[PDB]
């Protein structure tokens, strides 16, 4: 004797020892990315190629 | 016995121990960028290639 068994209810595990099918379908995909940058360029110049006479002391 | 179980309400977790499915879907993307620049160019010239006689002292 197996006890009350339903007639229209789906066949589910109910007690200890009942078997159940597991469809293993795992798909995990995690990602991360990052970046940082900095730049700085400078040029300076001053040339008195021909100095006038009133400014040759400076 | 499991207590009052609704019939048309969706199957939600209500008490401690109930299971809930989480669909992990994260998509975060932050960005920032900036720049600055400056420039300055100068030329000056004066040439008395042929100096007139009344101006040869200056």
């Amino acid at each position: 004797n197996y006890g009350y068994q339903p007639l229209f209810e789906d066949r589910r595990p109910r007690n200890i020892g009942d078997t159940l099918t597991i469809v293993l379908q795992e798909n995990v995909s995690a990602s991360k990315s990052s970046s940082a940058n900095a730049s700085r360029d400078g040029k300076t110049s001053f040339g008195f190629d021909t100095v006038p006479r009133y400014l040759q002391g400076l």
